[PDB]
């Protein structure tokens, strides 16, 4: 089955992982080093094991692939995916008036009643960035985040670097570029950084008309976080094979420090007992071919027939 | 055996191998993703079915670690690594007054008599560079280099980021930092540059009191290349973790285009018929401990018995 590589990870992090603690409280199983591919002429590895929300993966895609850096745009698709980050800002700003927000999320799961409170701050301020243009420039653009980095890198004298914009025409006028690399992570911002990218860097490669991309993550959740990241760069491979008109040829997605928090364990172990089913397929607007003004009305996801979803408390 | 991994890689590319053209005018056997662990306490990674030069090695190492950009060090240890680079500078400056060295190497090989010319020219220029310290400062400074991009990583306003350094740091007061990454990646530069960073980005981890490394290698040399590249970064990993006082874990080399050129294949073939034999160990000088301070007199490898050496054509 195609998404058996990544039961495999699972499974070998539930055996020879090491329990190692980490900055979000929580203990975590981690594995150093491992990789994996797809074969995307196999199938789009969208897991079928548990229902992954392609939605949020296609909208958040999108976000990056316009160089937006806002979180306006997903939050009027009904992305929330990035709202914490934004809130801190606000939360922590002297324009904020209203119920000390500080360690939310740590302090929601230890607080219902505060956490109905802190629930309805955010549906505030979510509100506010949806429909203040003031507010929205000033409270929800995250600044770096991928979009910029991946389309408005900032060079050491006032421009600004489109990586993925120049790659892509790499491609189309030297496929066999050995430096299709697009990096998102700087080292000036890192030290000031909420959260340094966990997608380091990813390099692209082109043999026999079929495109196929490598990912190197620094860090990654095997419950939460792989399922949505083997989405969105499956994706993107496709997406600019779709551009460059090439075929797709492999997702290979390397990792650095493959984690598992404890309170996952059970979870995981019931995924585990499920078995894979035929992978959906992807398809993509023909006439279109610039990806950089696509719309979610351009990428369909056909048969995909997954199992029931898994809840699981995210770690922080 | 420790190196079985290098020959295991060499075999794979020989079958999986696809042709696959490139700018250095000779066909390769490419592979993209690849992934290769070295557990360091068992030996360390030199070729044995190969000698391999570890002076140049040691060298050359330190040069990086000095955050030194200038040849002269490297030509002082009678480590010309790096000479066609600076040489380069100084054959296209108006400076220069001497025959056309164009598209050398390249020419190198196909012209004896221009061969000796050649080689005459580079004799000079490395004895001024060893004496004429205006010269040296002139034509024996590569600028963007390893070195610097490890160690005086140029910020967005004069300053300037010692990646490394700060990263020892944090592996001392944070081990469990799954943040440990140094790029040599910028995106300023590369399209500025005769040769964007080889060795692209390495990501340092800590558990149980053994220090691992992985390094993301966009293109490589299987041949020529992967031997030296193993021997860098194994012992890198080595010295930083000296220096922390941690007990070295394993080395993880993660590729991107893996490649064999075709001038190299009797060779490959040669030494895959040879059988690997005990690897040697390395002593790092137990007083001395900052590792930025460290000298060819303080890194170590006993036991080092190779096969014979193998020539083959560099490709250009
Ligand atoms: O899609 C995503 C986003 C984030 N992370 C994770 C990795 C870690 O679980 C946490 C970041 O921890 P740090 O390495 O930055 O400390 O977020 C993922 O795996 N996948
Ligand atoms: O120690 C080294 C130095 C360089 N390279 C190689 C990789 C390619 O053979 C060539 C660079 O090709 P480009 O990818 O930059 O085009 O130099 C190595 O593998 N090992």
């Amino acid at each position: 089955m195609l998404e058996q590589p990544y039961l495999d990870l699972a499974k070998k992090v539930l055996d020879e992982g090491h329990f190692k603690p980490d900055r979000t409280h929580t203990g975590t199983y981690s594995i150093f080093g491992h990789q994996m591919r797809f074969d995307l002429s196999k199938g789009f590895p969208l897991l079928t094991t548990k229902k992954v929300p392609f939605g949020l993966i296609k909208s958040e895609l999108l976000w990056f692939l316009h160089g937006d850096t806002n979180i306006r745009f997903l939050l009027q698709h009904r992305n929330h995916i990035w709202d914490e980050w934004a809130f801190e800002k606000w939360v922590k700003s002297d324009e904020y008036h209203g119920p000390d927000m500080t360690d939310f999320g740590h302090r929601s799961q230890k607080d219902p009643e505060f956490a109905a409170v802190y629930h309805e701050e955010m549906a505030k301020f979510d509100d506010r960035v949806l429909h203040d243009d003031a507010f929205a420039a000033k409270y929800g653009d995250l600044g770096l985040v991928y979009g910029s980095q991946w389309r408005a890198w900032h060079t050491s004298k006032g421009d600004t670097i489109d990586q993925l914009g120049d790659v892509i025409e790499q491609i189309k006028t030297h496929p066999y570029s050995r430096r299709l690399i697009v990096s998102a992570w700087n080292p000036e911002d890192v030290p000031t950084m909420a959260l340094p990218p966990c997608h380091t860097l990813y390099q692209f490669y082109v043999n026999d008309g079929k495109l196929s991309l490598q990912l190197y993550q620094r860090s990654a959740d095997i419950f939460l976080g792989v399922p949505f990241d083997i989405a969105s760069y499956a994706l993107l491979t496709h997406l600019v094979a779709h551009e460059c008109g090439l075929e797709v040829g492999e997702f290979i997605h390397t990792f650095g420090d493959a984690h598992l928090y404890v309170n996952h364990l059970d979870q995981i172990k019931e995924q585990l007992s499920r078995t894979p089913r035929p992978a959906p397929t992807l398809q993509l607007n023909p006439d279109k071919h610039d990806i950089f003004d696509f719309d979610m009305k351009d990428i369909k996801l056909l048969n995909y027939d997954p199992y029931p979803a898994i809840k699981a408390p995210v770690a922080v």
